């Protein structure tokens, strides 16, 4: 099966994030979010088969052939982690496998503001990384941490499902526990971190009431708490944010939202002007004691506002007020721009001024 | 097979359905009134031997768990089709629909432009309903045909059973039956998640922990179709926020503000001329108002909004359509007026 | 065997039940009436031993493990039976009802000729009501053996159990019963629909489950029949009405305007000469006017139009039908006068 | 094991309701309510125990040793049938004997008027007999049903959680199912009723909704149906009914009621002013249109008025006009009929 | 042989509280302050064998099974002993209260004549309710010593543990201990209507269960009493009506309006004099106008009524009672502000 090894070296190579394996097509590749056939025959139910089992061990074979489903996670030395997931359609083997990198890319690799640097220094409090599922959460995150590991004689724990990027001890001791091998669940690694003095914690999605709980209570306790969420913008984040709880405890939600909040960051990845390449999009919310008080009065929509005019004091920044930069550097086409601001007449306006 | 020379004659004949039962002769539906074949009655070892011989052997053992399956198959070169085993009088009965290989358009199939720019959309939740049997299949197939062809995304679709197929076109496109191919609904989309996947169909919305997934998957960045047998968009909107406990319906209705992109609901209603079936819809696409009343609570009043929505975002009550449907002379006054849930408002549209 | 003798004897008598119980003989049901018969009072060891004789090992297994037991069967050459058996003071018992091999026409049944139109129409909700043993399967049996005569289509049937069985005609029938061919009437109407039917019969309205799926079957294009143990037409009406939520009565009401076909109310009165039953029965047939008092939640004033549709439309109210009863002499005036749900209204009609 | 046989003869003899044994003090029989001691020493656990055990089976005394709780019944032939409780007390053995008559009383013996005759007659709907616990409920109920069984030659069926007074066939055929032994539950056994030909039907008590939902169906699909409850008043009890449903089902709980409803009957026993025995007051409700008109509308309270009018033309009764006649021909006292009547006011201005 | 002489200096220099712990000698709480015994210091050794030897061996497993006991127990010719067993720094610990065998009466109690007639009440439920301590098993075994007294009816009680013991008097009187006499709560309800009871006693309303136990007990002519943590009428029977789920919330509220009798809502204050307690009690004596507001959904404005309902029907809120007892110079004025769950409303009343 000397076949799985060149699929998965090409797919590192190309910089692809999922390798696709089913029958009746060729093996496929995500780029950027985009999908490429490779220019090989199209596989039939035997080599679908015989490729998958070529990365299982016989446990994992037999736990595939109980429950024609399989999660697990692999590495190949010297080139990359992967999460492989196997499944069975139309009657055959079927096969998912997604890149899990070796290296970190810096904050001016990825495209980060510097107003994402003054965050990685905050002491305490609650900041939040948004956007959609491979929207570069798990990237921004990682970037952060990194900087806090190198930076700081802190102790750091993550809360995983599954482990994503790996940091390895720099200045800090950091500490990652992977659900479903190091810890039962969230509840349970959330039950104990109090009581392992961390400084900065990872959490990972917020998945449940408890999870939510939990990152307040960090925020709360004197603590820098990373979480993420699939909301698009701040105010929508906030607004998902309380609404999932029961209006007579929303009063309290609000309350510890606005003394604990330190940063909100909704990211999205747009293809680039040029066709290969991606670009961050990032809308972010910083709060001033003004947007705190809006927090605790119940008027979040008004918050937009105040992101328009924090642009020279806090480094704040509206997504349309990215898409302008991201469309006058010629970074991004004047479509795409248009087809994912959340208000076009806004970025419109800003175009004739 | 005799299977074979069965369901070919059902083919060459032209028949809707074939129809297998003790006693009888095997009888095919045609222009809807049954005709017996040339053939001697079948007994209860012809029959449960017939209907057996076109399953597998985990669909053999849930017929014989239940005495009740729903099913499909293929026979290569001629036809797929969708199989009802059962039990009648303590003998094996089947029936066996018809399903075309060739999938039609949006314009032969008669829906209308919203449903294209809806098989355009990047995320969120959509959701065609109706009662059985009233097209919902076959618009999900037309969509995800159109999604197949435009896209370079991965489509997963979990069905019981899988009815129409979709071969690669510009996606890669896996279809999983449940009772073969996974354990259940809730195994897949237990799994579903780690897969990759950018458009989902989960079939219909069977229960409280499927509608949590599909939800999750919503959320989560993915556009996502789903079923109901409700017959408007507030009904359906009604019932899959009534579901839930009370305490938890808040987080509910706030989920669906966010994530639902449109709301189709369809019924068949016999054409004047007498050889088509005409597609009714009722076409509900959230604007932030029926979101602000999605999350207030105000879900009634959402129909008001659909009144006049037409002209902006292509949206359209199910009156609006029946009436289209008769001044085009496509159906009959009598159905459309046996079928509008207001009748005076139609009335209205035609003094008007 | 003993039992074939006494069942035998149950037949011959013309009884409706057989009733077996400790320190009792065998008694007999006749037009309505216990009638022991000349032998000893049975023992726990015949009473058991009686009872165990017509049951499978599988069936008295289940009686040891319930102290319950519902079944039919047949007597070839003689008749069908339902059984239950049950215990009592620490002994078995059990009670056997007739099932005739022989269905009657509606002019032997007594059924006005409004009934014959009822089983020529294409779709719809048509509703046979009256209390336990008010003649109700026997009228629906008639009513279904004419669409197997006269029609080429799919009729299907859910019982508990099966009662009165018809053969294939023009039709193809499949009948099914509750506990044997399909697990409850929920897995039947859940299975129904994707099994190309035209014409159902779904048995005892007992629950909202079970209104919602006859509702949308008689929406969907199908010709549905179904019981209840109501008395009228209006009772009949409110009673489907009443068992939803207040917010969901607006479209059960729609839907009944749009769907129901006719209401049958049944009764069996003794005869004037003491031997033979005759059939009172009330006969709603919906007009637009009906209609629209339906919808606009007026049921009672339906009874006045059901006054006033005796000569248009065959239509007939209950007290309508005991005046005719009783100048035709087949009742006596006490049985029509104690039966009738208006007696003043009946006076009037004598005075008339 | 010779000691409880002449205990249960005097509980018979004596005409006591129940017997008690217990530790430190001697055996005490209920008479007409209330307790009296026996002439005998005070029981000791020894004694106790040896008594209650003398009538337990080997498998029902492992059975109180593994729960210390049991429940039973028994018969002493020619003497009568008995509903056993042992249990523990103190960390000693205790016990209790209900008595069950093997001779059921006449109406005319029972007190009861002659509106409860014309009920034994009703042919089909709900017929309800309430009261407290000990008030007469079922002992008023097997009359009726001994009058069906005389008089009819139809079904009768009970359920019975345990069964009390036994109906022997005389003209109907009579079938008497104990919940525990008989069948699993009072839903097994509504489960299957309708299947097994009915005329009558004893439910016993409305334990739950599921009882009173198959209730309702007996009632509406052409049975006669009885059943008990613990409440005071016809009032009391078409509130009581009503009132266990969910808000939105009330509407048809109440259409159900006023199809239906043929009678309700509120017993209480009240000590005798002779100070020996007891006698039966009663409220009697039979709807007419008018009060079944009250219930659908939702004026339940409105109904005692009708109650107080009917008396002429029905038999209906109030239990404040009950109360008055009893003490009218001196049957009760003053405190008495004072103490227990619903509206005293009433009964000052009725005397 | 050393927890007898223990209990017996207990006893005999008046403390109120024995207490038993590791690295300390015995201590006795002496008006209200601990005192050591002149006695070495216990070691995990001692504790463990002196606070199980006056334990059964079903409780020294039960104390095994939880690191927690409530218990009580007798010595012959000395006292009875309510004692809690615990665990603390991996030691057992023991602490033990006198219980005297004198039952006082409604007046050495200083209970209001309002209490005296509901002794006397034929049927119903009657709450005592107050945190833990605030003489609810003192005021209701007075209650049942009336009972006892004045009627020929049978009363069972059910405790965890059996507090004050009722001898036999005109009644008759079976206690039963959970864990000993029972096994539980639940199993003790299950049968409990299967013995013949007219007074009922089911101690603390502890779950869901018992509380619907004690509902049909009251409903089906039982006089039934519980106790509750809370500390007035208002907050008793939103209490008890909030612990159900919404949908069960109108029978419970419809229960309540018909089987209530009493609230009776106590606390222990400390008497002017320093030497005695003296109960405040706040007293609900439903009338049909609280009835209806239990049924509409109207608990507060109960308050209001039991404002208006001294003359009339011996009803006293707390602050009224503190405003009596102040008067009387049995309290201090800082003692019955401090208390007061209004102060604004009791320095209306007193100036
Ligand atoms: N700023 C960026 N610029 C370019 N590529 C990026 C950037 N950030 C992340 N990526 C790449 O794009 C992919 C995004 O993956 P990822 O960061 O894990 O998204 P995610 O939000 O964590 N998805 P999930 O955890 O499943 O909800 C990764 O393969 C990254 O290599
Ligand atoms: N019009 C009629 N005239 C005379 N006899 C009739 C008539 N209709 C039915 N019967 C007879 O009277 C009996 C009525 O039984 P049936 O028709 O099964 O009532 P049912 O309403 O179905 N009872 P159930 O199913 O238990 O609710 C049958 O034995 C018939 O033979
Ligand atoms: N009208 C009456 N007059 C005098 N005594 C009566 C009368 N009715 C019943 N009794 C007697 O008083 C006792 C009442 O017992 P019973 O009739 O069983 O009450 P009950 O309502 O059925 N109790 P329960 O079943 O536990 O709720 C019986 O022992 C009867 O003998
Ligand atoms: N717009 C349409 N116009 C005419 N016929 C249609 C249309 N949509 C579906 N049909 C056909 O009518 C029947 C509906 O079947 P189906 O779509 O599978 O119903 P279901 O909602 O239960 O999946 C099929 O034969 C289908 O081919
Ligand atoms: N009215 C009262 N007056 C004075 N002392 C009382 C009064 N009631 C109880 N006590 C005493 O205070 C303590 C209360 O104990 P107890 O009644 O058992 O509380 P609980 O409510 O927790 O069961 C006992 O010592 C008791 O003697
Ligand atoms: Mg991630
Ligand atoms: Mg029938
Ligand atoms: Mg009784």
């Amino acid at each position: 099966m000397a076949n799985m090894h060149q699929l998965l070296t090409e797919l590192v190579n190309r910089g692809g994030s999922d390798l696709h394996l089913t029958t009746n097509s060729p093996p496929q590749i995500r780029i950027d979010g985009k999908l490429l056939p490779l220019d090989m025959p199209p596989l039939n139910a035997v080599d679908t088969k015989q490729l998958c089992y070529s990365i299982l061990t016989e446990q994992q074979k037999h736990k595939f052939e109980e429950n024609n489903e399989l999660d697990l996670s692999f590495g190949i030395k010297g080139l990359s982690r992967f999460r492989g997931n196997v499944f069975v359609q139309r009657g055959a083997v079927a096969g998912v496998f997604r890149v899990i990198p070796y290296k970190i890319l810096s904050f001016e690799e990825l495209g980060l503001p510097p107003v994402v640097r003054e965050l990685a220094e905050k002491p305490r409090g609650l900041v939040l990384v948004t956007g959609p599922t491979g929207s570069g959460k798990s990237t921004t995150l990682a970037a952060i941490i990194d900087k806090i590991n190198t930076d700081r004689h802190e102790h750091i724990v993550t809360v995983e499902d599954p482990i994503e990027y790996l940091h390895p001890h720099k200045s800090c001791v950091v500490n990652q526990r992977e659900v479903g091998a190091d810890t039962k669940s969230f509840k349970n690694a959330l039950k104990y971190i109090l009581r392992q003095d961390p400084d900065v914690v990872l959490v990972g999605e917020l998945r449940d009431l408890e999870t939510i709980e939990a990152a307040l209570t960090l925020a709360e306790t004197g603590h820098l708490c990373f979480a993420t969420l699939h909301t698009n913008s701040a105010v929508q984040t906030i607004n998902r944010i309380v609404d999932v709880f029961p209006s007579y405890q929303q009063p309290q939600v609000r309350a510890q939202l606005s003394f604990v909040l330190e940063g909100v960051l909704s990211q999205t990845l747009l293809p680039k002007a040029s066709g290969t390449g991606r670009v961050l999009a990032i809308e972010v919310m910083v709060p001033n004691p003004a947007i705190r008080n809006l927090i605790r009065e119940d008027k979040i929509h008004q918050i937009y506002s105040q992101m328009q005019v924090g642009q020279e004091k806090f480094g704040m920044m509206t997504m349309n007020q990215c898409l302008y930069g991201l469309l006058q550097k010629r970074h991004i086409t004047m479509d795409v721009g248009m087809g994912r601001s959340p208000d076009p007449d806004e970025l419109k306006q800003m175009l004739t001024s």
